[PDB]
């Protein structure tokens, strides 16, 4: 009973959030995860994910100097009234550093119109850019309008999908999701303080990644944090309480670290199995991964984890290329399978030739 144990979930004071597991990708907990919600700064994430790959494919630098347009001049744009600003003014010129620590430290709205028109030309060519991205990550609730997370009447995102996203940037562009764990910065000779108060929880190793209200939102947050071998996201998205505001997801996620733990079962390349091939310049096929296995499993059960595997056809004939999945790995815990994950051919098997 203790070993099987599925432990009760905390009540979260908001309209709906998850808790997945950044490596294996489980859902620990869910409530109204794919009901489309306003994002507000979350959508930032997204401003600030498609920045971090323009980056990675080098397209400018963090030195590179931006001059200052007037669709980014905050006090030029009434649209800016009440909200989250560096008081850019047209004909500064910022280095990029600053201008992408104003939007993930600072969630400044006149920095991510100033981003996006160096990144792509326009706010709505860079709109394109987060929804092509939206696409490429498969996420079935979300659509982005502007490049700030402002209230837009038909943009939308949800628990499930923005937590996708903040995994998308710790995996994807990591020296972009670095940033997000400082806890400062200096613009104009005023220092900002990085909005996710949750950074200055000794209890738990916070190190992202975006906080955001709007009236329509709510309170909403998407917080990473790690523990040994593990990493976790939570998102909560309209949060109800001001005090709840990092309360509720800190319940979250202090509940998945006691409850559950990841393990690495296998790694790429690593041979799990052997079989026997016909036709072959070798006799034996080395059959393993072509990609990391994670699973997230109650914590304390790592010793009871159990693995085997099936074969799609009886025998394996030559020729047999890198990475043809040939079978399927069952990870099994108290005799039934909790998860499975293709088995691929290691190295290469071309025909004989002698
Ligand atoms: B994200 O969630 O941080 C981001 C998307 N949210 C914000 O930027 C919100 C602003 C939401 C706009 C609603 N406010 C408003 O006044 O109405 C807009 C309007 C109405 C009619 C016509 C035109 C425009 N902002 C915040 O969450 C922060 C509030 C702001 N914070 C702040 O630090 O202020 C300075 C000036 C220092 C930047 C504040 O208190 O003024």
């Amino acid at each position: 009973n203790i070993k099987t144990m599925i432990p009760g979930v905390p009540q979260i004071d908001a309209e709906s959030y998850i808790l997945i597991d950044y490596n294996s990708g489980k859902v620990l907990a869910e409530q109204n995860a794919d009901v489309r919600r306003d994002p507000a700064s979350l959508t930032k994430m997204m401003t600030s994910y498609v920045i971090g790959q323009a980056m990675k494919a080098g397209k400018f630098k963090e030195t590179d100097l931006v001059t200052i347009g007037n669709d980014a001049w905050a006090t030029g744009n009434p649209v800016f009234k009440g909200s989250s600003l560096m008081f850019l003014k047209p004909g500064m010129q910022v280095p990029v550093s600053q201008l992408i620590r104003g939007i993930n430290l600072q969630s400044g709205n006149d920095a991510c119109v100033a981003m996006a028109d160096f990144a792509a030309g326009s706010q709505d060519a860079f709109v394109g850019l987060m929804n092509s991205y939206v696409n490429a990550l498969g996420l079935k609730n979300t659509h982005f309008q502007t490049v700030h997370g402002l209230d837009a009447d038909g943009q939308y995102s949800s628990a499930r999908d923005m937590a996708l996203i903040g995994q998308a940037l710790i995996r994807d562009v990591p020296n972009e999701y670095s940033i997000y764990k400082e806890k400062e910065f200096t613009f104009n000779g005023i220092r900002q303080l990085n909005r996710n108060g949750l950074l200055w929880d000794n209890s738990l190793n916070v190190d992202g990644i975006k906080t955001g209200h709007t009236d329509k939102a709510g309170y909403n947050l998407v917080a990473s944090a790690t523990e040994g071998q593990m990493r976790l996201i939570s998102a909560v998205m309209g949060g109800r309480t001001f005090k709840g505001r990092e309360a509720e997801s800190k319940k979250l996620l202090t509940w998945g670290f006691r409850f559950f733990e990841t393990v690495n079962p296998l790694k790429v390349g690593k041979e799990f199995a052997s079989e026997p091939v016909w036709f072959g310049d070798s006799d034996r096929a080395s059959l393993g991964v072509d990609k990391d296995v994670y699973l997230t499993i109650p914590r304390g059960r790592m010793k009871d984890l159990k693995a085997s595997y099936v074969l799609n056809s009886s025998e394996l004939h030559a020729p047999l290329q890198k990475n043809q999945v040939v079978g399927t790995i069952n990870f099994q815990l108290d005799g039934k399978t909790i998860e499975q994950r293709p088995l691929v051919v290691l190295q290469e098997i071309p025909e004989g030739n002698f």
